[PDB]
């Protein structure tokens, strides 16, 4: 079976709404900002990709009420807020809200975070510190859950099909997707909306990642500079929040409902380092093998590949990991257009996958191919590679390829073809 | 392909070693005790099912030294330590341990669980508010993040194909092994080390549980009488710890290996309620789905299943909905022997899975179906179901059938057949 997307939503720090997101992408915007002393105040590492409110953004900021009720929103944390907004989005572009309970037993709800609700978890335990355990809500529990974020999308549209989620940090969401296709192709579901949603910010997540020198310090005061993948001077990634979905069927599926396709799903391939807990190899041995997997299931040279949303993040080693392995899949010299959005949106960490997809997907759509903001000085190391700067490249292509290299050594890449082929 | 189980590992409330577990749950032997004031002294649900150390039990504690160095258990949460155990012990019965790069590239890790790392992201955050952000450990993050189970256990046995890590609360460990299975049909792995993980207990997450009414608070006096699914009397949950591993693989692909086959894995089905975000709804409907996909899936019929092992927690609501399920499967006045190990190990959460599939396995293997302890006058709504009471039934049996079905709605159920057949 031939697997489509039909609809993308997403919630971000340029916006929400994927029109909307896309065009300031694409006009060299940026969603890094001063991070609230709440969050950052005793950290040297002070900026962060964030979603605002419509106050701060009138034509692309964060309502959750128009997807939830305000009383059932204090039953849901952040991420899954974001998750709800970003999956009504999807749905309605891909037009799917069945009423009869056959298809609604045929829609799957994946969806991955890497964190999950950590702000609902922290503010749980710092009311067990103060006011005590007894006093706790008694929503405590599935306030947090990750896989509430499906869920809760799972029971507004009564989406009766397989539940899940997948929870391997920055290849979560792209696993999703992967995990979506799988399930079309098994006959395990007809639909699926598939993505992640992450809202980890809090002073102990952001303390915990500056304890492992993970994160940038040396831009507090030109924030937009702060994530620079690629670059000489990156000095660490910049937390991230927000959510994106897409909605998954097959081909045959799609067009016999009437239905657009907006891509076409052609590989995936996922894979495990075995080497270190939060590091990759510096030779990108399993990034490599997850790419050349994905490849590999789409029946496509390397030579072939046109865009390379890459996953780095703006750390010193994770960057140069990344830039090892696609040296080896792709050689030196020609190969694909490569850059990074997170230099845009900061890392999303568990909705990296999915927004990272959503953009793949779209440049391929509109023939524009987002830039690395921030890159300055390449990495020599990456000679070779054409790494695309700041400005965006609007250039015909077919075939895009999206990376996800994670903590515990979890790589997933995932290979789209434009529509029609 | 046909797919089969060829090693088994646990860590639980009955001790270390399946074999060792096993024989103390066919004995009638129970894992539940008085909680320390630490975790429980504010709250009335003073019992859980908890894994002791060999002071405490000296042929069956738990040391995690022997599948981890000192120096590196620092550097993981409970639960991950309980993975690593188990994981040992289920690859070791299965003699998996690839050397080579083709079969390491081979070898899936996929391990969930419901909550992950909640002792270690709770005092994160009581560290956050006592001695400063400042001082957190550079370990802090990979020390809780869920996929670090499955992520310790590949680094240590060099397990570089897909890595997973289902966050699907009660059903977790059983959607583990349906993945696994499904992987292995789909050709992107020849091996899985699947199952979960869980150690969840804080005076936040049980106060978190307590808040809404879901534990246990009549039986602290007699610990080992609070868990009693399908009981007049049960009153909520009582949560459990542990860990539990299965090896899944090709039937073709053991018998190339000389691996012996403990048991056939012949059907999985996995849905959504999308009803309510903690409870299922009162007739089961979700479950009876899940239910009969697995059925579907092994080419089954209801009356041809011997064996159910029930995910009733002993919650009056949900252990009544799983009745209703069960009634609506097989019908009433034959049927399958139904019991509910959770009265004897408590709750194991996203672990309750893996442990549940290890007890239905062993079933099948030894001819001995668990009873259900503390069953003394069974719900009226039974009637007609055949429930096991507390002794254990010694009768061969072919086929066996597994349920979780957990917060979100989430459904999963896995069915196995004797090897041989
Ligand atoms: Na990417
Ligand atoms: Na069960």
């Amino acid at each position: 079976l031939r697997v489509v997307v039909t609809g993308i939503g997403i919630v971000s720090p340029l916006g929400c709404g994927k029109e909307l997101v896309w065009q300031r992408l694409i006009g060299g915007g940026s969603g890094l900002r001063r991070l609230g002393d709440d969050i950052a105040g005793e950290l040297s590492a002070k900026v962060g990709g964030t979603v605002q409110d419509v106050a701060e953004d009138p034509e692309g900021g964060f309502d959750p009420e128009r997807s939830v009720p305000h009383k059932e929103l204090r039953k849901m944390d952040r991420f899954i807020q974001m998750a709800m907004v970003a999956a009504d989005e999807a749905l309605a572009e891909a037009g799917w809200a069945p009423e009869a309970e056959q298809q609604r037993e045929r829609t799957a709800t994946v969806v991955a975070s890497g964190i999950g609700g950590f702000p609902g978890l922290a503010e749980a335990v710092r009311i067990g510190e103060t006011r005590g355990v007894r006093r706790l809500s008694p929503f405590t529990i599935p306030f947090f859950l990750s896989n509430l974020a499906a869920g809760q999308i799972s029971i507004k549209h009564r989406f009766r099909g397989p539940l899940g989620c997948p929870v391997t940090a920055c290849a979560a969401s792209v696993q999703a997707i992967g995990d979506a296709m799988r399930m079309i192709r098994t006959g395990e579901a007809d639909v699926v909306l598939a993505g992640g949603a992450e809202a980890a910010f809090d002073k102990v997540s952001l303390g915990g990642f500056a304890a492992a020198r993970a994160l940038s310090t040396g831009f507090s005061e030109e924030p937009v500079r702060a994530s620079r993948p690629f670059d000489r001077d990156r000095d660490g990634f910049v937390m991230g929040e927000g959510a994106a979905m897409v909605v998954v069927e097959s081909l045959d599926h799609a067009l016999a409902r009437g239905a657009r396709p907006i891509a076409e799903i052609i590989g995936y391939g996922t894979t495990a380092d075995a080497y270190h807990m939060t590091a990759g190899p510096d030779d990108g041995s399993g990034a490599m093998r997850a790419m050349k997997l994905a490849l590999r299931m789409g029946d496509v040279a390397p030579e072939q590949v046109d865009y390379v949303n890459a996953h780095a993040t703006s750390t010193p080693v994770g960057d140069a990991g990344e830039i090892e392995a696609l040296k080896t899949v792709f050689g030196v010299g020609a190969g694909p257009a490569i850059s990074s959005t997170k230099s845009a949106t900061g890392h999303l960490l568990g909705a990296a996958g999915a927004i990272e997809a959503a953009f793949s997907i779209l440049a391929l759509r509109d023939g524009v191919l987002p830039g690395t903001l921030n890159l300055e000085h390449p990495d020599p190391a990456a000679d070779g590679l054409d790494l695309i700067g700041p400005a965006a490249r609007h250039v015909p292509v077919e075939i895009a390829l999206s990376n996800g290299f994670g903590f515990g050594g979890v790589n997933a890449s995932v290979l789209f073809r434009r529509y029609p082929s």
